[PDB]
């Protein structure tokens, strides 16, 4: 699923925002602004 006006739209938002946690820990960003090796 990938609506904005479903209700989906603020549950899958908020799960992500524990999910990108796992992320965080590899670099520790989250938007594009994201730096390289």
């Amino acid at each position: 699923m990938k609506f904005k006006f479903n209700p989906t739209g603020t549950i899958v938002k908020k799960l992500t925002q524990y999910e990108i946690a796992w992320f965080k820990n590899k670099h520790g960003y989250y938007p594009w602004e994201i730096p390289r090796c």
